[PDB]
């Protein structure tokens, strides 16, 4: 388990921030607060991670989501990241992401952006 | 909202079985099944929706996550759909996927997937 | 192959993909998207893999349209990246990025990602 | 931009780019990977926009290298996606889809996603 190691406060490269809880059978539960975009305050996240690692040295894999709807405002979207959490004096996670604006079909296309994001215990 | 829409079962393109329940606060939870992969029977899933979309005939964005460990296996990876449910008589979760697996800091360039998963009410 | 994969081909959206593929590798042609900020044809460059697998396996390739052309630029270029797979019901399966010039703010919302299918027919 | 994209570029992996911007938009060059089944330079051609906003964003351009050189076929194609920033640090920030040739079964795994920042400084 990386229990102790994930959970708790968390920063990206854009100033974000991310409170998470690592639960024992696997949840993330806790909170978003993006730097950019159409975004206010927190917003619910959930997500899982693998609670028993390889000890080979090789990160845990994890995913969260964020749907951006909560008592501010309603982007229409939401956003996953996936990546892993690497331990270590300057523990990281290293995640890439999907979001997802719900479009008319004619739209689709573009509905995904993508992106990647690195958070640290500390901020930029 | 979709509440109704969205929960139930759905079906991808290589016969993956997702079981959702999508709660009123915004919340999905339930079980996937890939047919694909080092995987086998359900895993857990969460994840969450628009739970008050726009109606100008726009999708609901929605996204979950799967770790792949259960009681039968542990593939050491996690997977996140990003995506949108079209409500209608052939209604539709159209998603894009990342797919990570832990990795060691040397074999981190090859660490993720990319893919689309379309679902289905049938198979 | 050099002359499967030579030919015109149309995605899933209505856009047309007239590609020469060379005996070195290289992928030449024009590109004719149905959506977004675009109007007529785009130059493409692009690279397959010339000598595949024999196992089944689809032929890698991959090209880009930068979106300038003499009636239109809309500062942004898409990356096709993925495989021909050969036979009566022959396809070009794709992933792709779409990236636009941003300011260095809005380069977290630079890039879209999506997938087309490419067949023979439309 | 032309003179700013030309020349000799390096990621954070340590791969090597080196490429000319033509006039008319081309990128041609070589690419050398320090990651994955490569030995040496594999052929790469791409597009950049050649007439760019003056308004402080940056340069889109992308390229393609298949994996086959004389030395070496992984029966892969990458392509880069992404935009040149010039000035003090002159960067290529760039997304990367990666696809082998896959089995129709096995198509599903066939795509890796990564990023990859270019300088002109080896690190």
């Amino acid at each position: 388990r990386d229990e102790a190691g994930i959970t708790g406060t968390w920063y990206n490269q854009l100033g974000s921030t991310f409170i998470v809880t690592a639960g024992a059978d696997g949840a993330l539960t806790g909170t978003y607060e993006s730097a950019v975009g159409n975004a206010e305050s927190r917003y619910v996240l959930t997500g899982r991670y693998d609670s028993a690692p390889a000890t080979d040295g090789s990160g845990t894999a994890l995913g969260w989501t964020v749907a951006w709807k909560n008592n501010y405002r309603n982007a229409h979207s939401a956003t996953t990241w996936s990546g892993q959490y690497v331990g270590g004096a300057e523990a990281r996670i290293n995640t890439q992401w999907l979001l997802t604006a719900g479009t008319t079909e004619a739209n689709a296309w573009a509905s995904t952006l993508v992106g990647h994001d690195t958070f640290t215990k500390v901020k930029p």
